[PDB]
């Protein structure tokens, strides 16, 4: 349990892009 900022840019960022390709939150 360590290395925070190593896990970052790996993993959220491909949550959202799932998330975009579904829906990109028209307006």
């Amino acid at each position: 349990m360590d290395r925070e900022m190593a896990a970052s840019a790996g993993g959220a960022v491909f949550v959202g892009l799932v998330l975009l390709t579904l829906s990109p939150h028209y307006k």
